[PDB]
C-alpha cells in the first residue's frame, strides 16, 4: 500500500485523540450574508471534514464593534449561534473536531461598519493608511479608532468569554483566540501600536495583559482544555510590528504555560524562528504559513511542531489529508475567488481525488 507519514501520526491535543496533524487553518471566505453563518458552509467544512481531524472555522466576530469587513460570520446572537450548529454538527458527522475562531478587528475598521456610524475601538487612537483590497480595484478605507479607557478594557475581555460561551452553546469543540495579524489583541501586543501609559501598555508585560486577561476569562468560562490562541509575533500586518518580536514571542508564550491550553498556534515569519518558543512552549504547538507536504514532514520530524495547519491548499483540496497520505498530485487555488461572495464558485467546487 504507502508508507506511513510524519503528517498522518496521531496526536494526544488538549482532551482530545486526533488521527493526523493536518489541521484546517481559519479561514476567511467572505461568504456570511448579514453576518450569519449559512448553509453553503455546512457543504464546505463537510467536504475537509475527517475523523479525529482538527478543524479551525474562520474568524468569527465577537460583537458588533468588532466588524471590519462584509459577509464574515458572527456569534454574539441567538440567530448566529442557530445558524452555526447545523455547520458543527456535519463536521462532526464525519467525526472531526472543530474550534471556533474568536475575533475583533479593533481598529481594522470603518465607522460604516460599526454601531450608529461609531468609531472602531483600539489601544491608540492611530488610524491605518488605506489598502488595496483583495481584487486590486478597490481601496478600502479606516477610520481613526478611540483609545479605550483603562476601566471599559474588561468589558471588551467580556465579549470574548461570551463568544467563547456561545460557541459552546453552538457546538464546537473548543474555540480559538485571535491574537494575530494586526486585530485588537494584537493590536495591544505590538510596540509600534501600543501607545499606552496604564497598566495595558509600556512594558512587554503590560502589553500582554489584554491577551492573557482574555486567556484567562475564557478558559475559565469554557475550560481551558477547550482553548486554543493564536499569535504572529514575528507578522506586519495591518501595520502591527514590534520592535522585539522573538521576545513577544517567547514572553507570551512563557506566560502561556500556566494555563495548561489545549494548543499555541503561532504563525511563520514570511534571525526569526519559532523554534525557540516551541521550546518554551509546554503543550501542543500548531505552526502555519506557506507549508507543504514536505515541509510539514519535517517540520514534525524536526521537533517544530506537534501540528502544521494548512490554508490556501485546504482551500482548493477539500481532501488535503487524504492527498498527503498517497501523495497524490493537488489541485491549484484561485486566489480570486479567496474573497468572493459566490455559495459555491471557489468554496465548494474543488474537486476530490
Ligand atoms: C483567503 C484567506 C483567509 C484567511 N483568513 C484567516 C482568518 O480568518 N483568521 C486567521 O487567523 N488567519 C487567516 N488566514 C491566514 C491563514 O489561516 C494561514 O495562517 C495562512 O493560510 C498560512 O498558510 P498557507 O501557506 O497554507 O496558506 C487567511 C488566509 C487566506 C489566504
Amino acid at each position: 500500500q504507502v508508507d506511513k507519514i510524519p503528517l498522518m501520526s496521531p496526536c494526544k491535543m488538549g482532551k482530545f485523540e486526533l488521527c493526523h496533524r493536518v489541521v484546517l487553518a481559519p479561514l476567511t471566505r467572505q461568504r456570511s450574508y448579514g453576518y450569519i453563518p449559512q448553509p453553503h458552509a455546512i457543504l464546505h467544512y463537510s467536504q475537509r471534514s475527517t475523523n479525529g481531524g482538527l478543524l479551525i472555522g474562520e474568524a468569527t466576530v465577537i460583537s458588533e464593534t468588532g466588524i471590519g469587513y462584509k459577509d464574515v460570520p458572527g456569534i454574539w446572537t441567538k440567530e448566529q449561534v442557530e445558524a452555526w450548529k447545523p455547520i458543527v454538527d456535519a463536521v462532526h458527522a464525519k467525526g472531526g473536531i472543530f474550534f471556533c475562531q474568536i475575533w475583533h478587528v479593533g481598529r481594522v475598521s470603518n465607522k460604516d461598519f460599526q454601531p450608529n456610524g461609531e468609531d472602531p475601538i483600539s489601544c491608540t487612537d492611530r488610524g491605518l493608511t488605506p489598502q488595496i483590497m483583495s481584487n486590486g480595484i478597490d481601496i478600502a478605507h479606516f477610520t481613526r479608532p478611540r483609545r479605550l479607557t483603562t476601566d471599559e478594557i474588561p468589558q471588551i475581555v467580556n465579549e470574548f468569554r461570551v463568544a467563547a460561551r456561545n460557541a459552546i452553546e453552538a457546538g464546537f469543540d473548543g474555540v480559538e483566540i485571535h491574537g494575530a495579524h494586526g486585530y485588537l489583541i494584537d493590536q495591544f501586543m505590538k510596540d509600534q501600536v501600543n501607545d499606552r501609559s496604564d497598566k495595558y501598555g509600556g512594558s512587554l508585560e503590560n502589553r500582554c495583559r489584554f491577551a492573557l486577561e482574555i486567556v484567562e476569562a475564557v478558559a475559565n468560562e469554557i475550560g481551558s482544555d477547550r482553548v486554543g490562541i493564536r499569535i504572529s509575533p514575528f507578522a506586519h500586518y495591518n501595520e502591527a510590528g514590534d520592535t522585539n518580536p522573538t521576545a513577544l514571542g517567547l514572553y507570551m508564550v512563557e506566560s502561556l504555560n500556566k494555563y495548561d491550553l489545549a494548543y499555541c498556534h503561532v504563525v511563520e515569519p514570511r534571525t526569526e524562528s519559532l523554534v525557540p518558543m516551541r521550546k518554551a512552549y509546554k503543550g501542543t504547538f500548531i505552526v502555519a504559513g506557506g507549508y507543504d507536504r514536505e515541509d510539514g514532514n519535517r517540520a514534525l520530524i524536526e521537533d517544530r511542531a506537534d501540528l502544521v495547519a494548512y490554508g490556501r491548499l485546504f482551500i482548493s483540496n477539500p481532501d488535503l489529508p487524504k492527498r498527503f497520505e498517497l501523495n497524490a498530485p493537488l489541485n491549484k487555488y484561485n486566489r480570486d475567488t479567496f474573497y468572493t461572495s459566490d455559495p459555491i464558485v471557489g468554496y465548494t467546487d474543488y474537486p476530490f481525488l
